């Protein structure tokens, strides 16, 4: 490998179909152009670039995604090998795979086909790694290789003057485990002969080598042939097949690799979910309309955040849902860290496509954009990518969606353009007295408050030094901590004379009382039209 | 100096001081591909380099 020239805080997580990438694995997408080389087709690749293009400024942050199914890869065992895919679903059921031993050569040959990427590929001088000869006045010359009666892994090789072993190379250990010092050393017993292979590098280890013997020579030259030790290196990085060997190779006609499987869908989502917990994901998104498995999602940011780590996500079910369905799916919805959607569409992709967009497309496209803004700021009011909005919303089911915690999007007819903007960061929970759970905003900003201090707090005091640092401390020290917080504006003041703090044993118990960063809902305007008399 | 750019990782990688021919726009000049030496460690640059 020779020098050369060769020519967002808050992470977002997806979980859908997707026709490519080995699941029950979490995978971190570092650019749209690596999510297609991994996600090749599916809910979950429209789900990524939709999240990433949902405005031309406000985009999504890192990406956390993985597929959820039961597929299974596609294998054949024919000949000496057995030969298996890298790439697991029904696209495996594609790919061929066809030996020839040739000739012209005395190597084998391979052909790789996969149509999908429109790929192929053929290999040729497969073994055959380097050539021995004699040139010594002698009648006669041979050599021999031989195997570990064990293993079966080669242990001996050996140049013969016509019959009889000249010298051995120890292959079952120690400075000849690379054939290339044998082939150095070969010629250190110039009577013989060793030459390199042309056709690119080999460098194979030489328990590898296959046992062979009394081959006739003196004009002729012959190889070690070594197939499958040659094969590893024809298919160290290539392509989306890998072998195994059982038993001996042979040659065999062009066959389709079978057995690709996507699998049947997954009865429950909880043991593929799981797989998220300590991935550092703050939304999590669901790609599918069943409720049991926004129920489990639910779950699952129940579980994450009463544990100390914060988590929230955004839900929507099937296609041009109705306000019985939206009322009846929030009351079997209702905890915080859950947003409910309420409108479907269509967006635009620049493959030239018009998509029919499912609720749960909506939210990923709202996700994408929670993502993007950074910490504390609201979604109130930021225009999307909608091409046409599918809906039976007018002005007072706004409200009366927007009062009942379900988000919506909302129609505006400025001078000239007409755009889409979506109203309130409301949450699913419904009680609207309680804007620290209401507000998905306000929610994040009081999540990340309390994470910082409960973080700082470990180092001041949870570190244990000892107990004679009492009360009057730690008072002091929330004081000092919530003037860091007011040099920095994201809460407003603090009543430093209303915090109290009582201990007992090793505990504390600690009141306090914070005023927020007030926001601001509306506005109405009286315009009054009047004349007056120009002169002259 | 027929050896290709494949020949040059084989020489380089056995600590074997090779040349390459190199294309500008119009111009063309011949340089040094590596600063390697005969040492065969390649997790030792104070003796492989």
């Amino acid at each position: 490998t020779r020098p050369h020239a060769s020519i967002s805080e808050k992470v977002f997580c997806l979980i859908g179909q997707a026709e490519g990438g080995e699941p029950n694995t979490v995978y971190e997408l570092r650019n749209y152009s690596q999510a297609k080389r991994l996600f090749r087709s599916g809910e979950l690749l429209d789900a990524i670039e939709l999240a990433w293009g949902s405005n031309p400024n406000y985009t999504a942050g890192r990406i956390l995604a993985m597929r959820i199914e039961d597929a299974k890869p596609a294998s054949a065992e024919i000949g000496g090998l057995k030969i298996t895919s890298k790439i697991y679903g029904n696209v495996a059921n594609n790919i061929q795979v066809g030996l020839e031993k040739n000739t012209l050569s005395d190597s084998l040959r391979l052909r790789v086909i996969f149509q999908d990427d429109r790929f192929n590929e053929v290999y040729d001088n497969i073994g055959n790694i380097f050539t021995i000869k004699y040139k010594g006045e002698e009648a006669n010359a041979t050599f021999s290789v031989e195997h570990d009666e064990e293993t079966q892994k080669a242990s001996r090789l050996v140049l013969k003057v016509g019959d009889q072993e000249v010298k051995s190379y120890d292959l079952t250990g120690g400075a000849y485990d690379y054939t290339n010092a044998i082939i150095t050393d070969i010629n250190q017993l110039p009577d013989f002969e060793a030459k390199l292979s042309p056709f690119g590098d080999k460098n194979l280890e030489s328990s590898k080598l296959d046992k062979i013997e009394n081959a006739n020579i003196k004009d002729k030259a012959v190889y070690v042939k070594a197939v499958f030790g040659d094969l590893e290196k024809q298919t160290a990085y290539n392509g989306i097949v890998s072998f195994e060997q059982l038993k001996t190779i042979e040659p065999f006609e062009l066959t389709k690799l079978k057995g690709g499987t996507n699998g049947e869908p997954p009865a429950t989502w909880a043991d593929k979910l799981d797989k998220f917990a300590h991935e550092g994901g703050y939304y999590i998104v669901p790609l599918s309309s069943k409720q049991s498995v926004h129920a489990e999602v639910a779950s699952f940011v129940k579980e994450r955040s009463d544990a100390g780590e914060p988590m929230r996500a955004i839900v929507g079910g099937g296609f041009n849902e109705s306000k019985e369905q939206l009322f009846g799916r929030q009351a079997s919805l209702s905890n915080p860290r859950v947003s409910l959607v309420a409108n479907s569409g269509t967006f635009v992709m620049d493959d030239g496509r018009k998509n029919h967009v499912p609720a749960y497309m909506v939210a990923v496209a709202l996700g994408g954009l929670a993502s993007g803004l950074e910490i504390g700021e609201s979604i109130t009011f930021k225009p999307l990518r909608v091409s046409s909005l599918d809906q039976i919303y007018e002005s007072i089911d706004l409200d009366e969606l927007n009062e009942n915690g379900i988000i919506s999007i909302e129609f505006v007819r400025n001078r000239t353009n007409t755009f889409f903007r979506i109203v309130d960061d409301v949450t699913t929970f419904n009680d609207k007295s309680d804007p620290v759970k209401a507000e998905m905003a306000v929610g994040e900003a009081n999540d990340f408050l309390v994470s910082e201090l409960k973080v700082q707090l470990e180092d001041q005091f949870i570190g244990t030094r000892t107990i004679n640092t009492s009360a009057s401390i730690i008072k002091d020290f929330i004081q000092s901590y919530l003037g860091r917080k007011k040099r920095d504006n994201e809460i407003q003041d603090f009543p430093a004379e209303d915090v109290q703090v009582i201990v007992e044993g090793n505990e504390a118990r600690i009141s306090m009382t914070v005023y927020p960063i007030r926001s601001f809902k509306k506005i109405s305007v009286s315009l009054v039209y009047k004349q007056q008399t120009l002169q002259a």
